[PDB]
DNA sequence: CCCCCCCCCCCCCCCCCCCCCCC
């Protein structure tokens, strides 16, 4: 598991309540989507120049349930995970790719 | 950056020479594809886009199997393809408080 | 080490974009 580092650290708020589901053979998989905003004002004072980014975080086991029990819409949380892009096929049988921050082995989540 | 933190840190090797391009006013956009793997060997590919100065250096000194350290943000952009189907794509972008660095 | 995954950021002086499958 050497050959480099895959690390993403996030601090942000949930868009909606955690969407927990069960994976085959003992579920415990919680999908949360969080926002991080950023600001600036490049071409002349625009009184604002916000820009929200949405991240798709996925927790497993213990943490999946913790989020399930204590994370609600607004919760602010700290996340440390790895990026993983998964390929899946859609209705029309076309190839799709989804990138996520999965909180696994050396991961971690924590309410703020 | 009101609201939280959005940051990704990668250390891996380019799977292919830097594909450098020059967008409109201000040509400087390099795209690289970084590989990071793990034994226990499952690898993951990353799309990192460098801009400006970082862009030129990537073009200048980075080559295929090169190992780099990257500090950036996570961005996912949507674009409809020649089919009328909405697509999304997330990449690590090295902008503001980000950095790139040649290792070894 | 890269075999490729993916079209492709716009902070931090002093909301919530929402589009997103099931490691």
């Amino acid at each position: 598991a050497s050959r480099g580092v895959n690390k993403v650290i996030l601090v942000g708020n949930l868009g909606q309540d955690p969407e927990v589901r069960y994976m085959p053979n003992g579920g415990a998989v919680a999908n949360i989507t969080l926002a991080t905003s950023e600001s600036w004002r490049d071409k002349a004072t625009g009184e604002m120049k916000e820009q929200t980014e949405w991240h798709r975080v996925v927790l497993f086991g213990k943490l999946a349930e913790v989020a399930s029990e204590y994370l609600r819409k607004g919760s602010q949380v700290y996340i440390e995970g790895q990026l993983r892009t998964r390929k899946w096929t859609d209705q029309s049988g076309q190839d799709r790719y989804t990138t996520e921050v999965v909180v696994n082995v050396g991961g971690t989540m924590q309410m703020l």
